């Protein structure tokens, strides 16, 4: 007589939205095992407990005949709990039955990235899933049990260890928000012939991230054929250039060093600058004096540069490292990535200048959300999270209250003054942004910003990858998918309308 342990699975944690809609369930499943031993006194059933299993007759054969001295094999696993009584009610000798754990996603592709999914053994192995892995998963049970040479289960004696469960976990996710997000961010890329796009929603207040949806995506109850490209968490694996939506973070820089007000004004004539070997280029080059609201409503890369060279690359970088950008995000996603802003002891004036206007760094959009999170949040960075905040951690004043107050008003104009980004434009409400185009022939199309722009709630940021159609530029291609988002997160949410 031999002692042995049978590993019991334990219930995977329940999964829910902020207000405790499930996205991630613990099924029943039925997962059939074998001692060969015990199957090779009753070959006569193998026939219908192959064609049970789908299996070809001489194929399950042979897989019984060539593990006959194995004491223990695997049948199948996953098996619906109804599927599993079919072959049970065979009666077979040696085939045997453990009640496993399969997840269930009740919104399938809508958050498929943020969620996550798991591997075969019930384990996290994308977003949320692999993230809170230890705390939803539990830890299995240990049953004591006695065995023969064979390998034949005699009885169930004690159980030496208790399953025990994982915990609930309730995301910052609304999917009230996600759902609307997901679908105008697929119209938008349809509309586009985009390749791919990212749109994340936070809580500027809290560092909730309220949505986040990227295309294309996949359903995580469907995996059979695993495409890795669907598969990819967008927002925060994907790195780019953010162009000219920081600029906001530059002006932050000049307006905080003592040397520029909003009404000062940047010759840009004409419309190009040569710094050595590299020329400055702006797109529209019809401009002579700008104040620095007008540099923002036409993006002036040559107006940003000027005011980049009078205030030094230092103070700009430590406004951006400050708001994250390029930074560790702290949410502990494995393979998120970190980007990459640029630093130098000496900074040359071609680095100085491309910099202050986006080229060669690169952020994700998570980052970019939570930098303008920053600044509609009154310049107070709160921690980043992907979990409910009920009581909210101390933010750090990364710009000051009144600078970052004067660039909400900058950013609320780029999107209300004549010739601004008319299209970001929020029904009802002042909504504040800036958008960006991104050369990556190919270009990435980028809309960041924030409303009620008075009494800011929520940042957004809308990444089209790829635009095919005419129209490319950030302001026409991304602008309209935050307004349409915009107008549905804060009545979701039940902000007052500000435009009164
Ligand atoms: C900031 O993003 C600037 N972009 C760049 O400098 C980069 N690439 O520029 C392009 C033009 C794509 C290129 O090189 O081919 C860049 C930065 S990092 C990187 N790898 N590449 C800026 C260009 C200024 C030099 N682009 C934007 O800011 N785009 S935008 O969304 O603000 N935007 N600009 C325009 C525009 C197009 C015109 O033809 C004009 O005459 C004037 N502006 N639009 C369209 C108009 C929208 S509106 C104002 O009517 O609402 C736009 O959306």
């Amino acid at each position: 007589r031999s002692v042995r342990h049978i590993a019991i699975p334990a219930h995977r944690g329940l999964i829910t939205d902020r207000n405790g809609e499930p996205l991630a369930v613990s099924t029943p499943v039925t997962t059939l095992w074998a001692n060969p031993k015990e199957l090779m006194t009753a070959k006569e059933r193998w026939p219908q407990l192959a064609a049970a299993l789908g299996q070809d007759t001489k194929l399950f054969a042979d897989r019984i005949e060539q593990n006959a001295e194995r004491e223990f094999i695997y049948l199948v696993r996953g098996l619906t709990p109804e599927q599993g009584e079919g072959v049970i009610a065979l009666k077979v000798p040696g085939v045997y039955s453990i009640e496993e754990f399969r997840r269930f996603y009740p919104a399938g592709e809508v958050v498929a990235h943020a969620v996550g999914f798991t591997d075969v053994d019930d384990r996290g192995r994308e977003g949320i899933e692999l993230a809170f892995d230890e705390w939803l998963a539990g830890v299995p049970g240990k049953r004591q049990v006695l065995k023969d040479r064979r390998g034949r289960v005699i009885k169930d004696v004690q159980v030496t260890k208790n399953a025990k469960p994982g915990k609930t976990l309730a995301l910052s996710i609304d999917l009230r928000l996600q759902y609307l997000a997901h679908r105008e961010l697929r119209n938008a890329l349809l509309e586009n012939g985009a390749k791919a796009g990212s749109l994340v929603i936070m809580d500027v207040k809290t560092g909730e991230i309220l949505a986040m949806t990227n295309q294309p995506t996949y359903n995580p109850n469907n995996r059979r054929n695993l495409q890795p490209a669907a598969m990819r968490n967008r927002a925060m694996i994907d790195v780019f250039e953010p162009g000219s939506t920081v600029k906001p973070f530059s002006m932050s820089a000049a307006l905080a060093s003592g040397r520029w007000k909003p009404s000062d004004i940047v010759d840009v004539y004409p419309g190009t600058l040569q710094i050595g070997r590299y020329t400055i280029r702006d797109v529209s080059r019809n401009s002579r004096q700008l104040d620095l609201t007008g540099i923002l409503i036409k993006s002036s890369n040559v107006g940003i540069s000027k005011i980049a060279f009078d205030i030094g690359a230092e103070s700009i970088y430590s406004v951006m490292q400050q708001v994250g950008l390029g930074q560790d995000t702290g949410l502990g996603f494995p393979g998120e990535r970190v980007g990459n802003l640029p630093n130098h002891r000496k900074w040359p004036k071609a680095e100085t200048a491309t910099l202050a206007y986006g080229y060669g760094l690169s952020v994700t959009a998570i980052q970019l959300a939570h930098a303008y999170a920053a600044l509609a949040n009154d310049g107070k960075s709160v921690p980043l999270s992907m979990t409910r905040v009920d009581r909210v951690p101390d933010g750090v004043q990364v710009i000051s209250p009144e600078v970052a107050s004067t660039v909400q008003g900058m950013l609320q104009q780029v999107v209300e003054a004549q010739g601004g980004v008319f299209r970001a434009q929020v029904p009802g409400y002042h909504a504040a942004g800036k958008s960006g185009t991104a050369r990556k022939n190919a270009y990435r199309s980028l809309f960041a910003g924030f409303a009620p722009a008075t009494d800011p709630r929520i940042a957004m940021v809308v990444v089209i990858d790829e635009p095919s159609k005419a129209g490319y530029f950030g302001g026409l291609v991304s602008a309209p998918v935050f307004s349409k988002v915009m107008a549905g997160a804060l009545r979701l949410m039940n902000v007052p309308p500000d435009n009164l």
